[PDB]
């Protein structure tokens, strides 16, 4: 039970070491595609790439490679596409994939700036009048309008297929305050935020899955993917002790290389999980206190 395993970590002070033992364990599968000459310059990180057997296929002739993973949680029934932030060359194929894949909304856990380095291409509109053309996925992206709060920012765009000029609302999610190799300021700013992603319908069955990002793909975009796979499946069951956190995560990293990026990132998916178990049996006034808590205003 995760909160009794998280009270027995803490104390033995074996965070370090739990972690370590996932990553011993996690699956290993060929990137092949990802590591073909021709792919280098579409991969922001040579030691991060998508497995061939969960990697998402663009739907075009020349190059169908994107630096993008289908984390398929079957028991749960939620999936999610975990990919880099993209780069300049491949703001384009971002686009495409979100059009192809049929996603709602796409969320961002890092800036495009971060410790002095561009960690991702500004691959949105900043601005209502000064709209974007990918030129070479023939699509257009618009910013219809923004919320921003202290700590996250919520955008409306409107995504627009110029071959077919069929257009889709697309929501973006960008959490600001979350460092690199770094964890949330508070369950409940985080919690905050997944819950912002969960009332918008983003990750509604009925829609393709929600994109998460941030500069890797894989650190806080796994922080993230973890807690809410966790607190769907004790939803599902609505029974908190039914889920194995470790075991999720282990079952996540068949689609992804390297979920959870350090020990207190794990740490904080447990903290995160057993926060939300709250909200999830039946303690709804919980939400109200979050959003508090997290100073959004
Ligand atoms: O998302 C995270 O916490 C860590 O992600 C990564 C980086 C970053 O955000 O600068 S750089 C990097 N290199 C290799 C693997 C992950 C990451």
């Amino acid at each position: 039970e995760m909160e009794k395993e998280f009270e027995q970590i803490d104390k033995s002070g074996s965070w370090a070491a739990i972690y370590q033992d996932i990553r011993h364990e996690a699956s290993d599968f060929p990137c092949r595609v990802a590591k073909l000459p021709k792919n280098k310059n579409r991969n922001r990180y040579r030691d991060v790439s998508p497995f061939d057997h969960s990697r998402i296929k663009l739907h075009q002739e020349d190059n169908d490679y994107i630096n993008a993973s289908l984390i398929k949680m079957e028991e749960a029934q939620r999936s999610y596409i975990l990919t880099q932030g993209p780069l300049p060359n491949t703001c384009g194929h971002f686009w495409e994939m979100v059009w192809e894949q049929k996603s709602r909304g796409v969320v961002m856990l890092n800036r495009v700036m971060e410790k002095g380095s561009l960690k991702c291409a500004q691959y949105w509109p900043q601005k209502e009048e000064k709209e974007m053309i990918f030129e070479d996925t023939n699509l257009k992206l618009t910013l219809i309008s923004e919320d921003i709060k202290s700590y996250y920012t919520v955008r409306q765009l409107e995504l627009e297929n110029l071959t077919t000029q069929e257009t889709r609302e697309i929501l973006h999610f960008h959490y600001t305050t979350w460092p690199d190799f770094g964890v949330p300021e508070s369950p409940a700013s985080f919690l905050n935020f997944l819950f912002k992603v969960r009332e918008s319908g983003s990750l509604s069955p009925e829609h393709g899955p929600v994109v998460v990002h941030c500069s890797a793909g894989i650190g806080r975009s796994g922080t993230f993917c973890l807690a809410d796979t966790c607190l769907l499946l004790m939803d599902k069951r609505k029974d908190p002790s039914s889920v194995d956190i470790k075991k999720v995560l282990l079952e996540m990293r068949k689609f992804r290389m390297g979920l959870i990026q350090t020990a207190d990132q794990l740490r904080f998916s447990y903290l995160a999980v057993i926060e939300g178990a709250k909200f999830i049996m039946g303690d709804s006034s919980v939400q109200d206190q979050w959003k508090e808590l997290s100073h959004e205003d």
